């Protein structure tokens, strides 16, 4: 996250860190046994780390649980990143408490102008590399689809939306991939892609979760 702030320990209780010997993507806890992340974050051998703040220090509120199965969306296209969403089932049910909570799925989509909270342990520099150890947060509004499509001609589908600032300065970035975009208490997006980080007229692109609630509910109930 570039131009964001330190969230504070466990203030984003549904945020997860996917680890394969190191943190490589974020995710969101939707219930005690399931996590949703981005399909481009797919890897074999994932350990889900819940209740994290500093990912390099065991502070006492973590739960490290291995994944039993991963399900990438049936129509995921790695070339365009269309349908960039995946579900991860935990080998054991997580113990929910104040520090580990699940986030609700939306009942409807959100409007341009709605402010959301984006979080993650990704890069914090637009031109450079600096990976933080504690969780960073950023409040950003959903942008109109016209501004999104003019920034990326021929690349945005109905399953994506842009959020951020066209002036640049504030944005999610690599390392944040797969993490949550929560608006009005519902998970509306997943950090998916963009062009560099925090560049002028290159807002971040997010998977539009409201389009996948039926597939999510149907899939977790059958697995
Ligand atoms: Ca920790
Ligand atoms: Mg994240």
């Amino acid at each position: 996250i570039v131009g964001g702030y330190t969230c504070g320990a466990n203030t984003v209780p549904y945020q997860v860190s996917l680890n394969s010997g190191y943190h490589f993507c974020g995710g969101s806890l939707i219930n005690s046994q399931w996590v949703v992340s981005a399909a481009h974050c797919y890897k074999s051998g994932i350990q889900v780390r819940l209740g994290e703040d500093n990912i390099n220090v065991v502070e006492g509120n973590e739960q490290f649980i291995s994944a039993s199965k991963s399900i990438v969306h049936p129509s995921y296209n790695s070339n365009t990143l269309n349908n960039d969403i995946m579900l991860i089932k935990l080998k054991s049910a997580a113990s929910l408490n104040s520090r580990v909570a699940s986030i609700s799925l939306p009942t409807s989509c959100a409007s341009a102008g709605t402010q959301c909270l984006i979080s993650g342990w990704g890069n914090t520099k637009s031109s450079g590399t600096s990976y933080p150890d504690v969780l960073k947060c950023l409040k950003a509004p959903i942008l109109s689809d016209s501004s999104c499509k003019s920034a990326y001609p021929g690349q945005i589908t109905s399953n994506m939306f842009c959020a951020g600032y066209l002036e640049g300065g504030k944005d999610s970035c690599q390392g944040d991939s797969g993490g949550p975009v929560v608006c009005s208490g519902k998970l509306q997006g997943i950090v998916s892609w963009g062009s560099g980080c925090a560049q002028k007229n290159k807002p971040g692109v997010y998977t539009k979760v409201c389009n996948y609630v039926s597939w999510i509910k149907q899939t977790i109930a059958s697995n």
